[PDB]
């Protein structure tokens, strides 16, 4: 069945292997510096992070951190999209940006993409674009 | 003989996908450029493996190090990247190896790569019998090596 745990150091292969499978929202340049071991490790040990495994598949992953508070990642493997993964993934780092004091989380995300609607659809915001050409949206406690 | 018995070789398969990705990020030294980003997605990273040029290396139960070829477009080193911590133990000559003889065994008759220019790797390719013919289109060195 369907898993939701703790994402810890030892996901960190499949935290890349659900990255890699989307087909929106590719890795874009000024992110590849992220996913070098040393910082992918580092924002998996924020604690912020959870990973969704069906059977012995991994299935989706999504992280958040304060660097600021972020959604770092959040991915779900096509397979296994439309699902309520998604859901349950930004449910839980949602409420854990809340109750470690954030008082709003940001993300950014390819402008028109069908995540950008999926965050609207969950209470974020589009407020603007960043220097990179992504949307920005926000979502207050 | 020459190498710790710890350390054993694995055709690459497609599942061992999560672990090329956990490997290529460990490096410190030719990090992904842009340019590379599209190969690492997933239909395109499987379909690399498919054509049947990699082999992957264990160091006891951890994943130490990946390489494989390809032909099409052409001739090429696809990758070689051996994580830091297992790094100076024969592995990356060992994977270099067995894909160059997997190529020239299946009619490579010049195989080619691109690196950092002054990197490390640059320098194990021309100890290994690789020769810099200039620069590529992103200022990579392109080495080359002959049958
Ligand atoms: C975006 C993503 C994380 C969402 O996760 P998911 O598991 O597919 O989403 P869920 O199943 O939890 O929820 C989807 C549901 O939300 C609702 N929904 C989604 N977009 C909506 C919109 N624009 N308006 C209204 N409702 C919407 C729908 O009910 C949808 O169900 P459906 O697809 O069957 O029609 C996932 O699809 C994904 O990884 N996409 C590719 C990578 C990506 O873009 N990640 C975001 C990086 S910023
Ligand atoms: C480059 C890389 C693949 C080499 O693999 P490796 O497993 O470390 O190398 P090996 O143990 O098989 O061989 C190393 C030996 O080659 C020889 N060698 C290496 N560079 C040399 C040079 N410039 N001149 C002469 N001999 C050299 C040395 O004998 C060296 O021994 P040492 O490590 O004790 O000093 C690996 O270090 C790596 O992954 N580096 C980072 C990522 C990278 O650059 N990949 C290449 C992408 S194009």
């Amino acid at each position: 069945l369907i898993t939701f745990e703790k994402l810890t150091a030892q996901h960190l292969p499949y935290l890349y292997e659900i990255r890699f499978s989307v087909e929106e929202n590719l890795l874009h340049p000024h992110q590849i510096q992220y996913l070098q071991r040393r910082q992918a490790l580092e924002d998996i040990n924020q604690g912020g992070g959870w990973i969704c495994k069906h059977g012995d598949d991994y299935a989706g992953v999504g992280f958040g951190l304060f660097i600021e508070p972020l959604i770092g990642g959040l991915f779900v493997k096509p397979e296994y999209q439309s699902k309520g993964i998604g859901s349950a993934l930004l449910a839980r780092v949602t409420a854990w940006m809340f109750e470690r004091g954030a008082e709003a989380i940001h993300l950014t995300t390819d402008p028109g993409s069908k995540a950008e609607g999926f965050y609207q659809h969950h209470g974020w915001a589009v407020v603007g674009q960043d220097e990179f050409g992504q949307a920005e949206l926000v979502k207050r406690k």
